[PDB]
This record gives C-alpha cells, sequence and structure tokens, in this order.
DNA sequence: CTCACCCAATCGCAATCGCCTCACCAGAGTGACTCACCTTCCAGTGCCTAGTGTGGGGCTGGCTGAGTAAGGATGTCAGACTTCT
C-alpha cells in the first residue's frame, strides 16, 4: 500500500479449469450493451445527486465529464434532462 | 455566443428466406435357387415267325372160299439108348 509493505504466507491455490458461464456477455453496441451503458450512466449521476450536499442537491457536469470521457456531452444531457435542470 | 434539442443518416443486429446440397427412401435390376415342364430312354405287355401235335383225306394191301400143283421148314411125335438110383 502508500505505507508500506506487508507479508502473508499462502498455503492453498486452487488452478480453475475452463469456465461454463452462467451469464450472456452481449455484443458491441448491441441493445443490452447500450442499456448498460445508459443505465451505468443514470446510477452513477442518482449515486452523485446522493452524495449532494446542498439543499436543494445539486451536481456539475464536468464529473460526469470525468468519469464518462468517451461519452458525448448529448448523451450525458439526455441523462440530466428528466431529474435536473 | 453558447447550449440544448431535434432530426437525419449510418451502422449493426436480427430475422427470413433462398436456393443449393445432403440424406433418406423407394424402386428396379441383377443373381441364384427352386419348381415345373418337356423330352428321352427303358421296360413291360401284347401280337408276328418258327417249330411244332394232332389230325383230315386219300390209298393200297389183306381177307377166307376150293379146286390144279411141288419141296417146304417146322414140329409133333416116336423110338432107341445111356445114366442114375
Amino acid at each position: 500500500t502508500r505505507q508500506g509493505y506487508y507479508i502473508r504466507e499462502l498455503v492453498d491455490i486452487f488452478v480453475v479449469g475452463q469456465q461454463c458461464p452462467l451469464f450472456e456477455v452481449p455484443g458491441p453496441n448491441s441493445k443490452r450493451a447500450n442499456t448498460h451503458i445508459r443505465d451505468f450512466l443514470q446510477v452513477f449521476i442518482y449515486r452523485l445527486f446522493w452524495k449532494s450536499k446542498d439543499r436543494p442537491r445539486r451536481i456539475r457536469m464536468e464529473d460526469i465529464k470525468k468519469a464518462f470521457p468517451s461519452h458525448s456531452e448529448s448523451s450525458i444531457r439526455k441523462r440530466l434532462k428528466l431529474c435536473a435542470d
């Protein structure tokens, strides 16, 4: 860590074979894929509103632009259009 | 001037179809076996040649009669004699 080194011994190590997947990975730019994208952004926006101390709760746009910098700001505006002004 | 919203365009994903390929099923042909029919051979039975019994239909000798006749072989006696008792 930042403060120093720490040492443990280990005695047990597992080898994991070939995985049998139980969850389907979406494809690039698929409906489910981009749905998760806008949902991840909406959840982050709600949790930034919960963390806000001023009443009424207010956030800044460039916090979201620091978190999601590949997003066009039209999509972030779209998420903030409902629930904020 | 800057920001936000709306519209348009492009890309990606999903669904449907699309025509070609593969697989399965069915039918036909091929090969062998079995069965049936025909043909041939053999065997048996039923009549033609050969070898024959038994007989028809002729055919010719034999038959007392009494007379004329011979030697005739055959024999029935008849006697004389030699053997046995």
